[PDB]
């Protein structure tokens, strides 16, 4: 074979990373848990176009934009350890976050207040990213993990040319929604996350978190709704974090 | 090894020399692939080491890297290059120990910052590995206010008790801006501590009387091999009680 096929146990990038577990993804992206054979420690891998179907310009712009993301040190985004050109595609290597996927954590029905607190890191991270002029691209539940320390983190950074800052704001709200309601408010692509789509009202808008479970405080619900909505009116990650903090304070 | 040199297939570009304990060399470099700074420790650039000493250094360093603590910089790579054994770590934004020591920081801020390094030493010693804080340039002070080992490489000489002395020496430097231990290696960038009649470093509180005795004592008792603190766990506990 030209390129090493991706299966658990296989090694890629000059035999440096050993694949362990496939966590999903949205083509042309694959999220993997792997083992670095140089350091004997686990890393997150994001394969960009393993099959090399993309126009070269789109691949290069994804790696370059993701590199801009490599300068950001925040709890809310996995530290980028490296970005490599492979055989066909490219590879983003990040630190591994001990924890569980957004889906796994959402399924344990966390405290609404613990949820909103945990989300704050993701907003702060996105905001750092936007100031560096790059999106975090939270496009999908599988991008996200929650650390043992209670930080929501983008686990599998790759930023493709089409991703934009405003959709991160919606992604963050969607993730907050997932933790509150155990449902995903936004259209979902690629491999199924395990999150059942949210219930929608007559207008096709996701029903607010409190209207689902009333035990959830009124600002915590509002933050989620205004954030997920396209017209919701929260135009910056900095503003979103502040709103989150102001809701937690209550 | 000089500024501008290219290391590991051109990937890293040397910026600034931070000294070291020979054969080890600490370098601040540019990672030209990711366009970010990294910390580089060259284990034996001139190949004076017996292979077994090189291998042990790499092995113990790998052992150290699996400790996940704020007190040690993340190791990016450990690789045998054309320049010899090389340990690549993330860059800690901050200033060097020497730089911060020169600003005469709060004694309370200094001991607080030193906690992360002591906690890391404790964790590492439990794992059977030493930090090797042998030299002022080993550690940097992060913007977040933690003292962090910035240039991990652990040679066979490194041991838990010397870590304790190196950590105490570092705190000493922060308090009085002097190095309490006999000069080690090259480019330490610190004047020697003033010594008493027995040839021992003068306790910080005696040099500067605003240094609370407890804070002063942690430093003095860590540094002296006579009667001192024998564990990192105990060292950390003393640091915490002092700031309490």
């Amino acid at each position: 074979p030209d390129d090493v096929q991706l299966v658990p146990g296989a090694r890629i990038a000059n035999g440096r990373y050993r694949l362990l577990i496939f966590h999903g993804g949205v083509p042309p992206l694959q999220f993997w848990q792997a083992l670095d054979t140089a350091l004997d420690r686990q890393v997150a891998l994001t394969f960009v176009d393993p099959q090399g179907v993309l126009p070269d310009d789109v691949l290069q712009e994804t790696l370059s934009r993701t590199l801009r993301l490599s300068r950001i040190d925040k709890p809310g985004v996995a530290r980028v350890l490296d970005v490599v050109h492979t055989r066909a595609g490219g590879l983003v290597v990040a630190e591994w976050i001990r924890g569980g996927s957004l889906q796994e954590v959402a399924d344990t029905s966390p405290s609404p207040v613990g949820a909103i607190r945990a989300m704050q890191s993701l907003a702060a991270a996105a905001d750092a990213a936007h100031r560096a002029g790059v999106a975090l691209s939270i496009d999908h539940p599988s991008r996200v993990r929650v650390s043992i320390d209670g930080d929501v983190v983008l686990a599998y950074p790759a930023t493709m040319p089409d991703a934009n800052p405003q959709d991160d704001i919606r992604g963050i709200g969607a993730s907050l929604y997932a933790l509150l309601v155990n449902r995903w408010p936004l259209p979902e692509a690629g491999v199924r996350s395990g999150l059942a789509p949210a219930e929608r009202d007559t207008a096709g808008q996701p029903i607010e978190p409190a209207d689902i479970d009333r035990d959830i405080p009124f600002q915590i619900s509002a933050v989620a709704a205004r954030s997920v909505q396209g017209d919701g009116g929260i135009r910056s990650a900095s503003t979103l974090l502040n709103l989150m903090q102001q809701a937690t304070a209550v």
